């Protein structure tokens, strides 16, 4: 995974820790 500002999916949250809205960790 990745960190903040990480482009990501709440469902499929691809960070390794922090969160994921918007399409972004």
């Amino acid at each position: 995974c990745k960190g903040k500002g990480a482009k990501c999916s709440r469902l499929m949250y691809d960070c390794c820790t922090g969160s994921c809205r918007s399409g972004k960790c």
